[PDB]
């Protein structure tokens, strides 16, 4: 379903994968990034800024590192109901693309961390494994492919997949009632 050049976009980054929005932009799950402070792609720190928010990271190099990818729209999640595509590599450079049905945005908590993002619920042992988190959540946005953010986690059994977003939830902040 999705064009076949957004795959050479997603790469292995730490212990997981991240993404190229654009030639500038390189988005991962936190959780699997090299230590701050590393050299990546050849750049020094400093040749980049980076921005954390929960689970989500994201780097910007001053100079393009992928002038050969046209930039992207990063969105803060989608809306709920909407049939999104997890653009899962293996380390063997399998290429698997896996249905999802983006639920509702929340804060959620896994383990240890607090992660702002959107649960999603598998459609089809053919869904994701550890090594999978960083790979990008994808969708048709009318007759275009966004971004809508990056695989953090899922339960061992079930459907249930967390993407970690970019945000902080506005209109979409949980309050007891």
């Amino acid at each position: 379903s999705a064009p076949v050049s957004i795959w050479s976009r997603v790469v292995q980054f730490g212990t997981g994968w991240g993404f190229w929005v654009s030639g500038h932009v390189f988005i991962t799950a936190k959780h699997v990034a090299p230590p701050k402070g590393t050299e990546i792609f050849g750049r020094k720190p400093g040749d980049f800024t980076v921005t954390s928010s929960g689970d989500f990271l994201k780097y910007y190099f001053t100079s393009a590192v992928r002038p050969d990818i046209p930039a992207m729209v990063l969105e803060n999640g989608c809306q709920e109901g909407v049939v999104a595509s997890v653009l899962v590599k293996r380390a063997s450079g399998e290429m698997l693309a896996l249905a999802v049905r983006m639920g509702s945005q929340a804060a959620i908590k896994i383990g240890s961390a607090v992660v702002h993002g959107q649960t999603g619920m598998l459609l089809t042992d053919l869904g994701t494994i550890p090594g999978d988190a960083g790979c990008p959540y994808v969708y048709k946005k009318g007759n275009t492919w966004v971004v809508i953010g990056v695989h953090v986690a899922a339960t061992r059994s079930g459907n249930t997949v967390i993407a970690a977003t970019h945000g902080e939830p506005t209109l979409e902040a949980l309050e007891f009632q």
